[PDB]
């Protein structure tokens, strides 16, 4: 079902490919073209080998060298390219974290979109990598109902999916009807539990079963009844529960549609779901923009980090 769009090289050779980004970075200058070119087509596991010969066989660091030769979006983006799997999410929710702002955005938009088994996997590697708790780190960086619901997420107790209950389907839409369009205020406590614990095949009826029962979708009375960080949240997770693919291929869209680019986002997207699922994000995009995802980033991004990124992602038509 999910597919990514890079994969493991076939004729792999850890040391002839460390010799190549050595040749590539000796001397005067560098061949930025020779290093992404490389980079974008081993995984990501070809790249953690790549970077260990390179330290046997010149007792330097890749990472470290890159840093030096490379700069601006296209450095940023093959740094991201080398973190491995396991702890990039780990890394981009740290850095969202840290510092005198937090960047609610990447919070939301990365606990949202994991599954229960990423979650757990990103809280361990957190806890290795920082030595800290990732939920005491997000409890003492955010507050209100946003800050519960992301608690609720990070707790990946989600429940599973089995053969639904239409009993309880109706009693889950009718209850979100009465906390939120039928009551003067919000009851969010309810919208929480029921969107952030119920099975992903349960909450696909609930939806369906609370437009024929409102006249409204899930998201139309989000809108309506919620607001700022909460608001984006809850929409975030009824879109991932409806498709991640389609959430990402949303969320990617807004970041190029713009005037500008937010070349974070558009980094973070495609090198966290290269390997995962970036193709069904792929149809997604064209489907519901018209657009191929590679056509618009060969409009919006330029220089070796426009070409790295176009090869990553490839197929032009989708
Ligand atoms: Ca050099
Ligand atoms: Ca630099
Ligand atoms: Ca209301
Ligand atoms: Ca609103
Ligand atoms: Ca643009």
């Amino acid at each position: 079902a999910l597919r990514g769009t890079v994969t493991d090289f076939s004729g792999f050779d850890g040391r002839a490919d460390a010799e190549v980004l050595r040749k590539a970075m000796k001397g005067l200058g560098t061949d930025e073209d020779s290093i992404l070119n490389l980079l974008t087509a081993r995984s990501n596991a070809q790249r953690q080998q790549i970077a260990e010969e390179f330290k046997t066989l010149f007792g330097r660091d890749l990472v470290n060298d890159m840093k030096s030769e490379l700069a601006g979006k296209f450095e940023k983006l093959i740094v991201a390219l080398m973190k491995p799997s396991r702890l990039y999410d780990a890394y981009e929710l740290k850095h969202a974290l840290k510092g005198a702002g937090t960047d609610e955005k990447v919070l939301t938009e990365i606990i949202a979109s994991r599954t229960p088994e990423e979650l757990r996997a990103i809280k361990q590697a957190y806890e290795e990598e920082y030595g800290s708790n990732l939920e005491d780190d997000v409890v003492g960086d955010t507050s209100g109902y946003y800050q519960r619901m992301l608690v609720v997420l990070l707790q990946a107790n989600r429940d599973p999916d089995t053969a639904i209950d239409d009993a309880q389907v109706e009693l889950d839409a009718q209850a979100l009807f009465q906390a939120g369009e039928l009551k003067w205020g919000t009851d969010e406590e309810k919208f929480i539990t029921i969107l952030g614990t119920r099975s992903v095949s349960h909450l696909r009826r609930v939806f369906d079963k609370y437009m024929t029962i409102s006249g409204f979708q899930i998201e139309e009375t989000i809108d309506r009844e919620t607001s700022g960080n909460l608001e984006n949240l809850l929409l975030a997770v009824v879109k991932s529960i409806r498709s991640i693919p389609a959430y990402l291929a949303e969320t990617l869209y807004y970041a190029m549609k713009g005037a500008g680019t937010d070349d974070h986002t558009l980094i973070r997207v495609i090198v966290s779901r290269s390997e995962i699922d970036l193709f069904n994000i792929r149809k997604e995009f064209r489907k519901n923009f018209a657009t191929s995802l590679y056509s618009m980033i060969k409009g919006d991004t330029s220089g070796d980090y426009k070409k790295a990124l176009l090869l990553l992602c490839g197929g032009e038509d989708d």
